[PDB]
């Protein structure tokens, strides 16, 4: 198994005023994303330190009281109106992994989507302040800081693409972005139970099988433990871990947008037996949103592709992913 190039760019220049600088970040995430798909963006101005402090202990912390009590919908029938946000239970003997999911803050009673029902909004929720002293203003405020770091680099897209660096970025809002946060623990276990590990085609063991993501962009904080492979048309190349860096790729909406020229890579997750944590950002637009397709390859730029509305479009997503590789 060969590993991939994963290059580390620094994206500090798309936090300036500095534009050939900024080009030079944009020509970067072209070349990274038309070659394996991902890159490290370094020098992101996030403390990934703890981050990660923590995240495992509230992990290390919550009680199966408290587990049923944010359950999603799929794990408690009571909480119907939690589809993506609250707690994801392991399956002690079948499933590992386990999780906890939250939304834009800005989602209370009072926001309009809230109030009309929409698909894909929900108000998030949180254990109690006293067993978990801080976690909320923690999560809360690493949702901003990481949505500060995504529309930075949605300018180093924009710009790689040839379009004003507010491209895309003047479609992440804070009062309507679908963006989500997991805060996921992936478990040492001894004995591993077989029954959580996928055999791939090539033989390969699996915590997760191959998908696309369901994204504009992924932007993904790891703790040191490699476990993600791309797949190359000559197989799947490993990606190596870096605890300093965030991990970037494009998710399928980029891919229909660009015509398929910034492809959604595919990926998986091997099982290793190893406590770590897996924490992304999904960088997702609002429910209207609607970004017209073009097609960079072409020397006119057209595109026959229909614009999408981003959360048709993330509900489909969301769904099928559920369906081909299972209640995560
Ligand atoms: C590699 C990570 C992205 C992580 N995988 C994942 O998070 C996988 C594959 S991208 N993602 C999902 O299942 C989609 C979660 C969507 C979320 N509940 C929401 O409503 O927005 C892992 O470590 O398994
Ligand atoms: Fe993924």
């Amino acid at each position: 198994v060969s590993k991939a190039n994963v290059p580390k760019i620094d994206v500090s220049p798309l936090f300036g005023d500095d534009q050939a600088a900024k080009m030079r970040v944009a020509q970067q995430i072209d070349a990274a994303s038309r070659d394996t798909g991902f890159f490290y963006a370094v020098n992101h101005g996030i403390n990934v330190q703890r981050l990660s402090q923590k995240t495992k202990e509230f992990h290390m912390s919550i009680t199966p009281e408290e587990k049923w009590d944010l359950a999603i919908r799929a794990y408690n029938k009571e909480h119907q109106d939690q589809v993506r946000a609250g707690y994801y239970l392991s399956i002690p003997g079948k499933k590992a992994v386990e999780s906890f999911c939250y939304l834009n803050p800005n989602f209370t009673p009072d926001h309009p989507r809230i109030q009309a029902k929409t698909p894909t909004h929900e108000v998030n929720v949180w254990p109690d302040e006293t067993k978990h002293p801080g976690f909320q203003d923690f999560a809360e405020q690493y949702y901003w800081d990481v949505f500060g770091l995504s529309s930075a680099l949605l300018k180093g897209y924009a710009l790689a693409l040839g379009k004003e660096e507010n491209f895309f970025a003047r479609h992440f809002k804070p009062d309507d972005t679908l963006a989500s946060v997991v805060l996921i623990r992936y478990p040492y276990l001894d004995p591993y139970p077989e029954a959580a590990i996928k055999t791939a085609a090539d033989g390969t063991k699996l915590s997760f099988e191959w998908h696309e993501d369901v994204s504009l962009i992924t932007v993904l904080y790891q703790s040191n433990v490699q476990n993600l492979q791309v797949e190359t048309a000559a197989g799947y190349q490993d990606i190596e871990a870096d605890d300093t860096g965030y991990l970037i790729n494009c998710g399928s909406y980029m891919a229909h947008l660009t015509n398929n020229y910034y492809k959604a890579p595919i990926h998986r997750v091997k099982w290793v037996n190893a406590e770590r944590q897996s924490l992304p950002f999904f960088v997702n637009l609002g429910y209207d949103s609607v970004i017209d397709p073009f097609d960079p390859r072409e020397p006119n730029g057209k595109s026959d592709r229909e614009p999408l509305s981003y959360g048709d479009y993330l509900q489909n997503g969301l769904v099928s992913l559920i369906n081909k590789n299972g209640q995560t």
